[PDB]
């Protein structure tokens, strides 16, 4: 079970790794490294949690739990998965969604609405539970399927704007006036629809593509999306409208929709994004651009490489894709800031090596 999955994506390439035989050993080593640095029982209330790095004093954000659960199930670590999930369950708010911010002492933060939920985190946690149900079954200590069905319902009821199907960034704010393209996970929603029978999720997926279609009027054909925007693709008041640390995840979530479902809107969007980055090459990728393409920051790090390699999966240029795979493996952030970028690096590596199959397919 788990890595290596030995499965083939129904659309596009299954892997862009140059040496398929060494990939498995590499993934396992990177996972062991991630595990030792990120997983801790300190401040976990008797379970385990994914901690951020020294830069934020080893706190925990729900986003980290989503990443950790997806990685734990893909690497077939059931005992770890269960302990991480018990921590999540001990942090479900009044709406049945996870507190987004908790300190290293297990206290929810009050200055930043830490008790509210962040949509991208819970959607990742829900997908991880589906993988768990499919891989291991739900007759053990935790009934993954039931937990998944419950979380998906809460996600729809509190994180989707009724009537418009616009994805909200949290359970208590946003929607048409402010949403986050990097949270758009059409492949996840299609899986939710098929897994639960709730077809409303397909509408949410379509609405995500319609919003990005609006963004295309302002990005000058670069394929770049803003960190935040309204449902009209315009700037959200007081929120970044540039392609920075949030937006970088868009290429990864979108590419998966092409690999799993062959969605042509996904290919069109990812090919555009890949073509933009092809101008400067794999080494030229920096950590900040306006959506029209101007460089606004100049650091080359792990938060921005892997997502572009993921986007290259849709087939703009398979030679450039190999260079991007090589760069993704090569660039690993220092430990002081080792949480975010290194987590995205490992998730994208699973995907681009053919190790992130649709959990509803034949595993």
């Amino acid at each position: 079970a788990g890595v290596p999955f030995n499965t083939k994506y129904p659309y596009g390439p299954t892997s862009i790794a140059d040496n398929q035989s060494e990939v498995t050993a590499m993934l396992k080593a990177e996972w062991e490294d991630w595990k030792s640095k990120r997983i801790t029982s300190n401040g976990a209330g008797g379970y385990k949690r994914v901690q951020r790095d020294a830069s934020t004093n080893y706190d925990t954000v729900s986003e980290g739990m989503g990443y950790g659960l997806l990685l734990a199930v893909c690497f077939n670590e059931q005992a770890l998965f269960d302990d991480l999930y018990r921590y999540v369950k001990s942090h479900f708010n009044g709406n049945g969604l996870m507190h987004w911010h908790i300190d290293a002492n297990n206290n929810v933060t009050s200055h930043d609405g830490g008790d509210g939920a962040a949509t991208d985190a819970d959607e990742d946690i829900a997908l991880a539970l589906i993988f768990a149900d499919k891989q291991w079954g739900s007759s053990g200590a935790i009934n993954y399927g039931q937990e998944a069905r419950t979380l998906i319902n809460n996600l729809y009821n509190h994180c989707v704007e009724h009537g418009s199907y616009v994805l909200k960034p949290g359970d208590r704010w946003g929607g048409s006036s402010v949403t986050n393209p990097s949270y758009f996970a059409p492949a996840w929603y299609k899986v939710y629809a098929q897994y639960t029978g709730d077809t409303r999720w397909n509408q949410v997926a379509d609405k995500c593509y319609q919003i990005v279609e609006e963004v295309k009027k302002y990005n000058n054909g670069t394929g770049l999306v803003p960190d935040w925007c309204t449902a009209s693709g315009t700037p959200a008041s007081g929120q970044s409208y540039d392609y920075k640390y949030d937006a970088t995840r868009y290429g990864w979530r979108t590419a998966v929709d092409y690999s799993w479902f062959g969605d042509q809107r996904a290919k069109a969007n990812c090919d555009m994004l890949t073509k933009f980055f092809a101008r400067d090459g794999a080494k030229g990728i920096v950590d900040g651009y306006t959506i029209q393409g101007s460089k606004i920051s100049n650091n080359h790090n792990a938060s921005f490489i892997g997502p572009v390699a993921a986007a290259s999966m849709t087939g703009y240029d398979l030679n450039f894709a190999k260079e991007l795979y090589r760069e993704t493996v090569a660039v690993k952030d220092s430990e002081y800031y080792g949480y975010y970028g290194n987590s995205l690096r490992l998730l994208t590596l699973l995907y681009i090596t053919g190790n992130f199959p649709n959990p509803l397919s034949d595993l």
